[PDB]
């Protein structure tokens, strides 16, 4: 599924996630927020099994994104946690968790969480 | 905190995360896990904020690994998300999202969540 | 909401929630999970915000359900968090969590996360 | 775990849960936040394994408070989600989910993930 993972997606909020899968397991791209203090493309890098199960299951993978750019910095950083399934209507389901820096007096407020999902048309 | 982040880390389970942080704010190391199914060393790869605010807020950091290497391969990927915190006893406090590759019908059971804290000494 | 809240919602995995808003924020109920561990009917009680923001925000609530009935005991434990959007479409939208109990060795295992949203109409 | 679980804790933040486990499987009791928008305390409800394993497992559990009172009202709710661990230091080990009543365009920062453990002694 590197073939299958390679290229842009869209999700719900019209985000794009361009990723390249590579044959070693790494994923590497950049991804646009259409939400939050964020402008223009953020590096992104993560992981993804190179060898995925036969029997019908998706494909693992996971990627980051910390929020600094040329243009802005938030001051945080979001991690996708997922699972690529293959079709007529591909898919990457996640759930994710996005930590801002804070002082150890507002750390229990640091951590979001969401659930992104993910198509190679808008959607 | 290029300098605080990279090296040898321990979290609470006695699992070791060896990170190097580039001035382009790129994560890049390996993680062994000290449970689950896994053995040995995992690629990882991430991200953190290379130019984090000087108000006394953490670092935000995220990193993946699929657990597939040589040895073996748990078709499953962790993402954590945190904060690095500087310090005499400098710690790493994150959250974590464990995907499995998964049927659709198997869906709804395949994202693990827990919390990992690292520290420079084991701990 | 109490009137939006109280009645009979459906899932996206075919699961029934059957509640009741109280005047004092209590939700009290049964949950017929389509998946799982789980068979009839489980006790549930939880939570809401009975005088919500009147700015088009939706109205927080939650629950929680132990998988201990009559029938089965999964040693487990469910808790959705979320929030009902009222109108012509109304939703609850949640994220869950699910902790089954476990050894120590293991609780770095015991929590699922996922997400759920709940409809009036099968979905 | 009845006795085990009714009583007094106090979780890392110095928030104070106090909490009936009765024979049936319900939790009831009162919630006082040592952080963010809230005082005095907030009505609790939720659920326990009230049979669980006896191989040395946790007792999995949960419970919601809504934060409105007589004081205030921060139109969220939060749930936590975990087990209780019998002993000399008895502790409850939970993950929480607080979702605040959002607007739909902001909705995907509506929910914030963390995690209290809780002892019968500050702690
Ligand atoms: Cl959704
Ligand atoms: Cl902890
Ligand atoms: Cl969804
Ligand atoms: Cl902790």
């Amino acid at each position: 599924d590197e073939a299958g993972i390679t290229g842009t997606w869209y999700n719900q909020l019209g985000s794009t996630f361009i990723v390249t899968a590579g044959a070693d397991g790494a994923l590497t791209g950049t991804y646009e927020s259409a939400v939050g203090n964020a402008e223009s493309r953020y590096v992104l890098t993560g992981r993804y099994d190179s060898a995925p199960a036969t029997d019908g299951s998706g494909t693992a993978l996971g990627w980051t994104v910390a929020w600094k750019n040329n243009y802005r910095n938030a001051h945080s950083a979001t991690t996708w946690s997922g699972q690529y399934v293959g079709g007529a209507e591909a898919r990457i389901n996640t759930q994710w968790l996005l930590t801002s820096g804070t002082t150890e007096a507002n750390a229990w407020k640091s951590t979001l969480v969401g659930h992104d999902t993910f198509t190679k048309v808008k959607p």
